[PDB]
């Protein structure tokens, strides 16, 4: 039932400011062999961050051909693996430090962005357009108007590629339908048309207790469920779909309990949910870093990954 199952390939995406940057150095792709490890975990999604300003160095100019092509050797290890690779343009709505909406970003930027990508990608029946990484500061109407343009630039190509939507507020699965950051997302995001009827809602799901993911807890054993209900209830009531393009839980007993809440929940909601991407995996994570799921050099699984698995060999 659950159709796509998988984890963040972080590292393309970091030192954010560092334009072009100095690949193995500032960010990096990741090795083919990350690619077949997930996929022997049962893994069918990656999830690729990767920056707006590394692949379209000028706004409105042409792609870069040197980091289109390290995507392009990245989905060809996915398809070697029989994985799909979620393009995930990892920029929080903004551009070299500034928003979308400001008159340096104009909205009609991010649709040539979206353009551009869809000409390259829209005969790769493996590759699914995440259109935007935790867009915020910026409304959700305004988010919506730059979505719908978005949306509506990929379909012109002729893409029939799934598209992952994005709201704002970084897209929190248990803010959906609240007002602290605005108009909401469930409001804003009613009107949005896909002509290509192939259309997503991206949330993300944190456990701590602002549900920044920034802390090692898990507020409960149960808060999984709880956030991720408002939303549901709202693609379900809207005939869409959702995928919850990141989540992570802590390697503690009561996360761990989390985890298997939250993710046998994504099971018992799979008629509107179509899968999950974990946060994350990729080379570059230190030690101490809580939510890693990447092997260690000793070839041994991360303590999350037994129950990530499961869940994953399931679908």
């Amino acid at each position: 039932m659950l159709k796509y199952v998988g984890v963040n390939l972080s590292g393309a995406e970091f030192n954010s400011r560092k334009k072009p940057g100095t690949l193995f150095k500032d960010y990096t792709y990741p090795a083919a062999s990350d690619f077949s490890y997930f996929a022997g975990k049962g893994m069918n999604t990656i999830r690729l961050p990767f920056l707006w300003e590394r692949v379209q160095p000028e706004l409105n100019g042409p792609l870069d051909q040197a980091q289109l092509g390290l995507i392009k050797k990245s989905l060809e290890a996915a398809k070697a693996n029989k994985q799909y690779l979620i393009l995930d343009l990892h920029n929080y709505a903004t551009y070299s430090g500034k928003r979308i909406g400001t008159s340096d970003v104009p909205a009609g930027a991010l649709a040539d962005l979206w353009r551009r990508l869809a000409l390259e990608f829209k005969d790769d029946k493996a590759v699914i357009f995440g259109l935007m990484n935790e867009p915020n500061g910026i409304s959700a109407p305004d988010w919506a108007n730059a979505a719908q343009g978005t949306i509506t630039a990929i379909r012109k190509t002729g893409a029939k590629n799934l598209i992952l939507v994005p709201g704002t507020a970084y897209t929190g699965a248990w803010s959906w339908r609240s007002t602290s950051y605005g108009v909401s997302n469930a409001k804003a995001l009613e009107i949005l048309k896909d002509p290509g009827n192939n259309l997503a809602f991206e949330a993300h799901q944190y456990l701590d207790k602002d549900a920044s993911g920034t802390k090692p807890v898990c507020t409960s054993d149960s808060v999984g469920q709880e956030r991720l209900q408002g939303f549901t209830s709202w693609l379900r009531e809207n005939k869409q779909k959702g995928f919850l393009g990141e989540f992570a839980t802590a390697n503690n007993p009561v996360c761990d309990k989390a985890l298997e809440g939250m993710l046998t929940y994504m099971e018992k909601n799979s008629d509107v949910w179509l899968g999950w991407t974990w946060w994350a995996a990729g080379a570059w994570w230190k030690p101490d870093y809580p939510f890693t799921v990447q092997p260690g050099k000793d070839g041994s699984d991360k303590p999350q990954m037994a129950i990530l698995s499961k869940y994953a060999r399931r679908a």
